[PDB]
Order: C-alpha cells, then sequence, then structure tokens
C-alpha cells in the first residue's frame, strides 16, 4: 500500500540510475550470456535504465530478473513489463539476504539505494557473492545525504517549542550506519570477499515541486519523531510537523513551486574472483 509513496521517490532515484549502471561496467562486458538481476528493485528504475540503455543490443543477447521483498512492488515492476513488452525480462519477491537463484549464473548484481534497508548486510554481500560467476559485478548505491531533511529541519524550527531533530550523520545512521560512507563501504565488500573492489561519492543536483517534497517528508515524519522525540513530545506536537512542513514550503518556495535540491549517494563495485 506504501506503492503511493515510491511514485513520488523513483522520481529522485531515476537520476542515480546511470551511474550505477556505467559503473558496473555492464556496457563494456564481454561476459556472455549477459544475466542481469535488479535486486530490491522497487519500482524497476534501474530496470526502466537498463532497457534504455541496452536497446541497441540484440534483445536476444540479455536477460533481466527483477526482485524485490514487496509484492506491491514486484507487481508493479511485473505489470510494467507487461505493458512495455520486455520478453526478455521477470519479476519475483525474493529476500536479498538469501536469493534462491542458482549458484554462479547471473553476470551482474545492480541494488539501487537499498543496502541499508539489509537487517543483515553480510548476507545479503556473501548471496549476491554466491549467485555471481566467475568475473561478474556486483554494482550498489546508498544514501549519504538527501536534502530534504534540512527543509524538514528549518519547518520543525518554526514550531513554538524547541524540539529535537537529527542531522544527516544522525539520520543515515539509524540503520545500518557506516554505509554512508565511502570507505566503510568499500571495507564491507572486501571483507565479503569480493575483489577489486571501487567506493565513490556522486551528487545530482535537481528540483522537486514543494508538493513531492511535502509527500516525501510525509512518511517520515513518524519514524523521526519515533526515535528522536520523547513520548511527551511526541504525543504534545507530532500534529504540528505537517501543517508547519506545508506553511514553510509555501512562504520559502511558493514563487515557483520549486525546491532545489543537492542528494549524494556513495556508489561501489565489486567483482567476483576468476
Ligand atoms: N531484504 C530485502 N530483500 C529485497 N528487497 C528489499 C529488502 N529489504 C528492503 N527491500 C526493498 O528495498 C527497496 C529500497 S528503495 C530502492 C528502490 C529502487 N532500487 C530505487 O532505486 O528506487 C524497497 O523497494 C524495499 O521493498
Amino acid at each position: 500500500g506504501i506503492l503511493e509513496t515510491y511514485m513520488i521517490a523513483e522520481k529522485i532515484t531515476r537520476y542515480f540510475t546511470r551511474d550505477l549502471i556505467e559503473l558496473s561496467g555492464l556496457l563494456e562486458s564481454e561476459l556472455s550470456p549477459l544475466k542481469l538481476l535488479d535486486l530490491a528493485c522497487g519500482t524497476g528504475v534501474v530496470s526502466e535504465r537498463l532497457h534504455e540503455m541496452l536497446a541497441s543490443k540484440a534483445p536476444a543477447s540479455w536477460e533481466l530478473i527483477c526482485g524485490d521483498i514487496s509484492a506491491e512492488l514486484t507487481g508493479h515492476v511485473k505489470r510494467k513489463i507487461i505493458e512495455e513488452g520486455w520478453t526478455n525480462s521477470s519479476a519475483r519477491v525474493m529476500d536479498a539476504q538469501n536469493t534462491e537463484l542458482a549458484t554462479a549464473e547471473l553476470t551482474h548484481v545492480f541494488a539501487a539505494l537499498a543496502w541499508t534497508s539489509f537487517p543483515d548486510t553480510y548476507a545479503a554481500l556473501k548471496d549476491s557473492l554466491r549467485i555471481l560467476r566467475p568475473g561478474g559485478t556486483l554494482t550498489i548505491s546508498t544514501w549519504q545525504k538527501t536534502e530534504w531533511l534540512g527543509v524538514l529541519e528549518a519547518a520543525v524550527k518554526t514550531i513554538p517549542t524547541r524540539l529535537p531533530f537529527p542531522t544527516t550523520k544522525e539520520f543515515m545512521s539509524c540503520m545500518n550506519p557506516g554505509w554512508d560512507d565511502e570507505n566503510y563501504v568499500r571495507g564491507r565488500l572486501e571483507e565479503a570477499g569480493f575483489v577489486h573492489v571501487y567506493s565513490t561519492t556522486i551528487s545530482k543536483e535537481f528540483q522537486i515541486s514543494t508538493a513531492d517534497l511535502y509527500k516525501i517528508a510525509a512518511p517520515v515524519i513518524p519514524i523521526i519523531v519515533s526515535k528522536w522525540w520523547t513520548t511527551e513530545q511526541k504525543e504534545a506536537h507530532e500534529h504540528e510537523i505537517l501543517p508547519a512542513l506545508a506553511k514553510h514550503l509555501e512562504a520559502t518556495y511558493g514563487e515557483t513551486g520549486l525546491v532545489p535540491q543537492k542528494w549524494t549517494a556513495v556508489f561501489a563495485k565489486g567483482e567476483k574472483e576468476k
């Protein structure tokens, strides 16, 4: 049912899929037959970009699997496969920590903005390592700075009480700390047995509508409140957050309705030996 909120999110994550595919080396791979996995695919933005960037290639030269833990999202990708006529693509519900795909028969695994969500991140790395063929590549990205958070911070400041609010580091570190750091990420892939691990940081500058920024912040408010507010603060003031965000958005960005944004993700790649 939280499919409607991923529809807003995918407007942003689309800006990060091309660098993921470029980083992976897929467009210059001599591995054959190409067998790709869009792991934790959400609404399938990586799969979208794969079919665009591979448009010149013989459609029989590659196949794609899309997997997500959610059945609503998988079903969305499955309807996309059918509507767009992706005959070489299939979608299935799967757990990234234990995919039940066959050992050593993928050439590339792509996992965009997902690894921080995995409760056992090492188990997901070993599984992806297992399902890759020798010489195959795992390519991932994770958020490091997402600038909607600061717009919400400013909104919360206008609330008539000094209320706690997390910094980017405190927020990003809520689950799986360290994945917002390119050096930590590289070490984790190296410790799992990937070789030729490379890590970097990539920013995108874009504009988002005030309305879209509201819809992004709304599902995250109860999470922020539960972890950084006392229960007394939650019960006295949570109902004030959304009204103040809307008020702050229009007063600050209402002339054009556009919010300039700069988000940064770490990207990383690792290879299975041989
Ligand atoms: N253990 C797990 N196995 C597979 N998918 C998982 C998972 N835990 C969370 N997810 C999925 O990970 C996604 C994170 S959002 C990232 C979505 C997409 N790759 C994009 O770029 O927009 C969500 O769709 C969620 O359903």
